[PDB]
């Protein structure tokens, strides 16, 4: 008869994203609200001032309720940091009847989830990878199948414990009720990611301003997750370091005229930039933005690359899928910069793709922007949470 809604609230570093979308009968997201507002309050290590993002959440807030004509009372929360891990456990319990039923299936998720955690964390996300019965192993919806023995392989997600409380706690000061806390390199892939991709096999890379959220699927189930505290703001620190020029300066020219590749950018395109000190404005070419660009970008994605590859050997070792035949997808906003699908290219030599949300219609004109696939991607993670 009616609409169900889901809401996904993203306080980043820089923009505050809330988003509002009805789930069709396709399972698509009709995004029918969008709230932005600039992140107050926030540094990279966390939140300094509670009650500027208590604003900052409301303001985006209500410009979504109002654009969507709803009223959001709970929210999908992300969460992005340094201190996220992941660690794979393995777990086997006898088959009920020698028939998997629902209990079969809750236990052994159960024993692989009931292990000692990383100190300091809990477990933010479970997520079984896949299940093996009498040797039939890669089963994804194993129940109802025979057997006796039966395998099931879980990923989990843990965070700290902390790092949570406060955005929380500016969330639940809006009369807001958090409905889940979402790892944001999780959403991320819900919105960039096909499903044939996971199963050729595919790693996402969410590049924001302080963390790239690196996620690995092979065979169709997410196999890794890393966070390498290194992203644009560590690009942005070198244009203002080898300029001379103010870190919001810095972030401006990067924007507007940076590029990761110096080998495509002319020779003629030259940019102006306001020098510190009061002193007079300088004149640099592009290219030589870039060639200061390039370096960096290319360590970044060597860090993501060298974390694919021993990753794919101890897969080797484990006799699981490991070749990422659908090559690597990068999303957020420090990933839409110029020529860097093409940087990569050179650094993990397979396809590499710039990945914007899938899967949504309304007002998709709005968060079209790789900077909006973790906003996106709580409204889908949302939706899965509802048909279940
Ligand atoms: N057109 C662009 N070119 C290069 N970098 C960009 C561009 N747009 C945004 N960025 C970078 O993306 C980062 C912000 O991405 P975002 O996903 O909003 O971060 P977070 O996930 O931490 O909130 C900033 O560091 C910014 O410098
Ligand atoms: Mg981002």
């Amino acid at each position: 008869t009616d609409r169900k809604l889901v809401v996904g609230l993203e306080i980043g570093t820089a923009k505050v994203s809330a988003l509002v979308g009805e789930i069709l009968p396709d399972g698509m997201v009709n995004i029918i609200g969008v709230g932005n507002c600039p992140s107050r309050g926030m540094d990279k290590g966390g939140v300094n001032d509670l009650e500027s993002v208590v604003k900052c959440v409301q303001r985006a807030i209500d410009q979504a309720e109002l654009m969507a004509d709803c009223q959001i009372s709970s929210v999908y929360l992300a969460l992005s940091g340094k201190h996220i891990s992941c660690q794979n456990e393995i777990g086997m319990v006898p088959v009920s009847e020698e028939e998997v039923t629902q209990d079969d299936v809750d236990s052994v998720v159960h024993t692989a989830k009931s292990v000692r955690v990383r100190d300091e964390h809990r477990i933010l996300h479970v997520i079984p990878q896949e299940y093996a019965i009498d040797y039939q192993e890669g089963i994804k919806n194993p129940v109802g199948l025979s057997g006796v023995r039966m395998q099931a392989k879980v990923h989990l997600i843990t965070c700290h414990n902390d790092m949570a409380k406060n955005i929380v706690k500016a969330v639940e000061r809006c009369g807001l009720k958090v409905d889940q806390l979402i790892f944001a390199g999780l959403a991320a892939s819900y919105a960039v990611l096909t499903e044939d991709e996971r199963e050729l096999g595919v790693c996402v890379v969410d590049i924001g301003g302080g963390t790239m959220d690196v996620a690995v699927y092979t065979g169709g189930a997410l196999r890794h997750t890393k966070v390498i505290p290194y992203a644009g703001n560590v690009v942005t620190s070198d244009i203002a370091y080898a300029f001379g020029t103010p870190p919001s300066d810095a972030e401006t020219i990067k924007v507007r005229h940076g590029c990761a590749l110096g080998s495509i950018v002319s020779k003629d395109e030259s940019v102006e930039v306001p020098s510190v000190g009061g002193r007079p404005p300088r004149s640099l070419q592009r290219q030589t933005l870039a060639e200061v660009i390039e370096p960096r970008y290319t360590e970044l994605l060597n860090l993501v690359n060298d974390e694919i590859l021993r990753l794919q050997e101890q897969l080797r070792q484990q006799g699981v899928k490991h070749h990422l035949a659908a090559g690597i997808v990068l999303t957020g906003g420090g990933a839409q910069i110029d020529g860097l699908a093409e940087c990569a290219q050179r650094v993990f030599h397979t396809q590499v793709r710039i990945g914007r949300p899938l899967n949504i219609t309304g007002l998709t004109d709005y968060v079209q922007a790789p900077c909006y696939s973790t906003a996106v991607g709580l409204l889908h993670y949302g939706k899965e949470s509802h048909l279940g």
